[PDB]
């Protein structure tokens, strides 16, 4: 698709086989998302945002859809506003900005 | 142009007389650009994100050229860690999200 920016670009995501709603955001290097349950091990990681730096969960190498298209890659799980699908996966999805 | 996501979308932007660098950001709702000067009037606003709340002025009406492409809107200033232009001011150069 090509996605405007008049509203925020949320779209549905599928992890763990569950739906959420998440924001396909080009200032993410990460892709954060709110608590819940993911398999395997975990490693520590500090992310900075607007208001400063905190600790999150870093799952790697998790499957996850984002509308529609498949991608296998690094979930951070912490305390967010709203579910972020950054770079990393934008990237796996082909994403681009255009103007 | 098409700018990819493998790397932070850092583009220069013109606002108030100076060049600066700041990041093409989806996942923003506002213009958010560090502590400067700018004309005219101005409130205050509490705005949120990882990390938690800043205080920022808002000036409204404010031109600002991103990537050679002018746009005016509302600017927030404050103490971001990073420049974000934010969907307000994307809207207006014509940028979207392809995949
Ligand atoms: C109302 O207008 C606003 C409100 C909030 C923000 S924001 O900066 O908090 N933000 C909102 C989302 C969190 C919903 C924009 C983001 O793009 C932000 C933009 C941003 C802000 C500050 C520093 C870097 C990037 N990035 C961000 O928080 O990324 C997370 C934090 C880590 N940084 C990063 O690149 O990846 C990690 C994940 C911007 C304008
Ligand atoms: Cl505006
Ligand atoms: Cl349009
Ligand atoms: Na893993
Ligand atoms: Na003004």
């Amino acid at each position: 698709p090509q996605i405007t920016l008049w509203k925020r670009p949320l779209v549905t995501i599928k992890i763990g086989g569950q739906l959420k709603e998440a924001l396909l955001d080009t200032g993410a290097d990460d892709t954060v998302i709110e608590e819940m349950s993911l398999p395997g091990r975990w490693k520590p990681k500090m992310i900075g945002g607007i208001g400063g730096f905190i600790k999150v969960r870093q799952y790697d190498q998790i499957i996850i859809e984002i509308a529609g298209h498949k991608a296998i890659g690094t979930v951070l799980v912490g305390p967010t506003p709203v579910n972020i699908i950054g770079r990393n996966l934008l990237t796996q999805i082909g994403a681009t900005l255009n103007f």
